[PDB]
């Protein structure tokens, strides 16, 4: 029922959205095929907006009032269905741990890290399924001990102190 | 009301918990002061167990049935109150994104990354408050556009198709 509409980038009113027009132009200056800018609309609410191309997510945002409702999951699946082998790459700053949690829940893992030219740090997250996930052995050892060890300690303050 | 008890490491029954005894011994083989192993008990349930020393978290686990109840937050605060300047360091595998979300919510950030000798990757997370958090400018540009742009599209299937 949700409406999926693409933004005609050359018809974006530059007098109203100057910075957005510049950001989109700079993205397309290094590209043969132009980037896509897609909005996901319910009634009179833009539930989410996503800048993307087949196989790569540039940026996406769900406005705060629409979060934790599956909108982000819907946009990423729409991106995969328009992607070769449904494989997608993205970039996330290491401080954006909430976004890391979102992508991780969607089957993505950190497979590259680097420092950009201006000094910023970034992770690449993909769903290529090469990275192995590793659970340390001490987690099981501690869990079994915590559940199984006998404890005979009684102390509550009631009639005595 | 929760009981906080330290495990006497030399009295751990080696016949019952051989691997745990070995893991604790290997941790203490490179240490002057021995590690601490603390359990957090409610009634007959060990809500959480934590291997730690002042200023450094080695490992902690809340059993699945006790999670998302603040137990993990309670243990980390207990660790800070027994830490110089309440500063703590920890190590998290990059695939353990759920743990990254937990520590991030407690005021921690990734401040170091490395590859260990056996090939494993790790982040160091601290609450030292040196790392700056960075929100990209395009998040605001996309949010303002999504909320403000006029949209005159009407399409619902009712009396017409
Ligand atoms: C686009 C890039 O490459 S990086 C920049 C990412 N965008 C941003 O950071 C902008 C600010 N944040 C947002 O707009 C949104 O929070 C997004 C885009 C990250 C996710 O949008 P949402 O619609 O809220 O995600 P969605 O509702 O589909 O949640 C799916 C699962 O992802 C996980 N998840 C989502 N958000 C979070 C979070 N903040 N922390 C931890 N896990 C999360 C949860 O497991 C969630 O399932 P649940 O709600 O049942 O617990
Ligand atoms: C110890 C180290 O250095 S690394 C290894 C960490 N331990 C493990 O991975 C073992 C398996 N996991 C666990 O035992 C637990 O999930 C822990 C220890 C990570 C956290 O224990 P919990 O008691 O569940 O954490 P707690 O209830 O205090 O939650 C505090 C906040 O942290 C965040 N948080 C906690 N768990 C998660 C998660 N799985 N994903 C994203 N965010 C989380 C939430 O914001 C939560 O607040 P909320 O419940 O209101 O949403």
């Amino acid at each position: 029922l949700m409406l999926v509409i693409n933004v005609v980038e050359d018809k974006i009113p530059a007098n109203v959205y100057p910075e957005l027009v510049e950001w989109v132009r700079d993205l397309n200056s290094i590209r043969e095929e132009p980037i896509k800018l897609t909005m996901f609309v319910e009634d009179d609410i833009v539930r989410g907006i996503m800048a993307w191309e087949p196989g790569h997510l540039v940026y996406m945002v769900v406005p705060e009032e629409s979060r934790r409702g599956g909108v982000g999951r819907f946009m990423l699946k729409y991106l995969q269905q328009n992607s070769d082998r449904k494989h997608v790459s993205c970039r996330v700053h290491p401080t954006n741990i909430p976004a890391l949690g979102f992508f991780h829940q969607q089957g993505f893992q950190i497979d590259r890290w680097y420092i950009a030219a201006d000094g910023q740090r970034y992770f690449r997250m993909t769903n290529y399924n090469v990275i192995s996930s590793h659970t340390p052995p001490e987690e099981k050892l501690l869990t079994h001990y915590a559940e199984s060890v006998p404890i005979f300690l009684s102390m509550a303050e009631g009639q005595f102190v």
